RNA sequence: GGUGAAAUACCACCCUGGCGCGGCUGGGGGCCUAACCCUCGGAUGGGGGGACAGCGCUUGGCGGGCAGUUUGACUGGGGCG
């Protein structure tokens, strides 16, 4: 609970294969948001189940709640 | 707020079902015609078929027409038992 509310975020794919969490807030430091994204790219690209069979990682959307939306590279 | 299993804004990811156009690729129906077959009926040019079917290889499958084997031992015979 501590960390849910000292810094937290969750998995959850839903209906067909998608989810949906933070990773930097919003005017917050670029390179913190960078941060943040790397570090769920990681927690996911563990959760990643033995099952898959394929392109895994697929569809990498990084928008805004209200705002633009584009994919991004969970690499360099 | 309100209603339920669910929130109602706009902006995300993604599925169900159908349309537009764009890469791939499968099916299919049309004369032609130069390879090719037959051609020509008295001439190397005309005629009829024409991409087929001939035909080379690879595929699958009917398949006695054929080939080569086999279809046991005991048991007061063999076999049948």
């Amino acid at each position: 609970i501590r960390e849910i509310k000292a810094g937290r975020i969750e998995f959850r794919n839903d209906k067909t294969g998608a989810i949906h969490a933070p990773v930097g807030k919003a005017s917050f430091p670029p390179e913190k948001l960078a941060d943040n994204i790397r570090a769920f790219i990681r927690a996911l690209e563990a959760h990643k189940p033995e099952g898959a069979k394929g392109t895994f990682l697929r569809s990498v959307y990084v928008t805004t709640t209200m705002g633009p939306s584009v994919r991004i590279n969970p690499h360099s």
